[PDB]
C-alpha cells in the first residue's frame, strides 16, 4: 500500500527548497504521466559561497527498523552537458540536532546523482554521533547509463537497518540494476530521514567551481511515491 503519491504537482509536498536562483514549478509541456510534472532549475552564480538545492521534500521519508519502496520518474534536459562532478537528484536527509558530528546536525544518507552519464547512490552506516563520529559510506557507481531528454524511471527496494540485516536494491528504466543483502543500510539511530527529490547541484559548492560551460541546469520529475510493494511505487504501471 502507497503511503505517498504525487503526480507531478506542488501539491502534498512538505516543503519546496528553491536556493539561490533556483526554480521549482509545475509544467503541463514535459510530463511523463497525466498534463502535469514538476521542473527543477539551478543557476551557477560566480561569487556565490551558499548551496544549489531546488527540492520537493516528503518529510516521511524511513525510519530504521522497516522495509519501503521508493519510485520516481526523473528527465534530464535534451541538452543536458555530461561533466564528471555531481548533480544530485534525490536524498534521504535527517536532521539530528546534538549529534555533534561534522559542521551541522543534517546528515543525508542514501543519495542519488548523475556523475558524467552515469547513475550514482550510495548508502551509509557506523554511528556519526559523540563521542564516536564513526561513519561509513558505500558508494554504488555506474549503476546506469543516463540518456538525455529521457524519461528514467527509478525504484528502489531498501530495508533500513544498522545491521548486517539491510538490504539496497535499485531498478532503473525497468530492469535491476543492483541488489545487495545483509548490509547495515542506514546509522544506528531513529532519526526520521526525509525523502527528497530535485536538482541539488552539489559539486558546484563543494568544489568552489563549476566544470563546463552549462550553468543553467534542468531536470524534471513525476510520478513520486513511498509504499510497500514494487508495484504501489512503479512509475511504469498503476
Ligand atoms: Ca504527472
Amino acid at each position: 500500500t502507497r503511503s505517498f503519491y504525487n503526480d507531478g504537482h506542488l501539491n502534498g509536498w512538505d516543503y519546496v527548497r528553491k536556493e539561490n536562483q533556483g526554480t521549482v514549478s509545475e509544467v503541463s509541456n514535459v510530463v511523463f504521466k497525466g498534463t502535469s510534472a514538476l521542473k527543477m532549475t539551478q543557476t551557477y552564480t560566480p561569487g556565490y559561497t551558499g548551496r544549489y538545492h531546488s527540492e520537493v521534500d516528503h518529510n516521511r521519508g524511513y525510519q530504521r527498523g522497516e522495509e519501503q519502496f521508493y519510485g520516481f520518474a526523473f528527465r534530464l534536459s535534451e541538452d543536458w552537458q555530461f561533466q564528471p562532478q555531481s548533480y544530485n537528484i534525490a536524498q534521504f536527509i535527517a536532521n539530528r540536532p546534538g549529534a555533534g558530528c561534522g559542521g551541522d546536525d543534517w546528515m543525508p544518507s542514501t543519495m542519488i546523482w548523475i556523475q558524467n552519464n552515469q547513475l550514482y547512490s550510495r548508502y551509509v552506516n557506523g554511528h556519526y554521533r559523540q563521542p564516536n563520529c564513526g561513519r561509513n559510506i558505500v558508494t554504488r557507481p555506474n549503476l546506469a547509463t543516463v540518456s538525455a531528454g529521457a524519461w528514467h524511471r527509478v525504484v528502489l527496494q531498501i530495508k533500513w537497518a544498522s545491521d548486517n540485516t539491510g538490504y539496497f536494491k535499485i531498478w532503473f528504466d525497468g530492469a535491476k540494476v543492483h541488489e545487495e543483502y545483509n548490509v547495515a543500510t542506514t546509522v544506528d539511530d531513529d532519526s526520521v530521514f526525509q525523502f527528497r527529490v530535485g536538482l541539488y547541484a552539489n559539486s558546484w559548492h563543494d568544489d568552489g567551481h563549476m566544470t563546463g560551460t552549462q550553468g543553467f541546469r534542468q531536470v524534471w520529475y513525476d510520478e513520486v511515491a513511498v509504499g510497500t510493494t514494487f508495484a504501489d511505487v512503479d512509475p511504469d504501471q498503476a
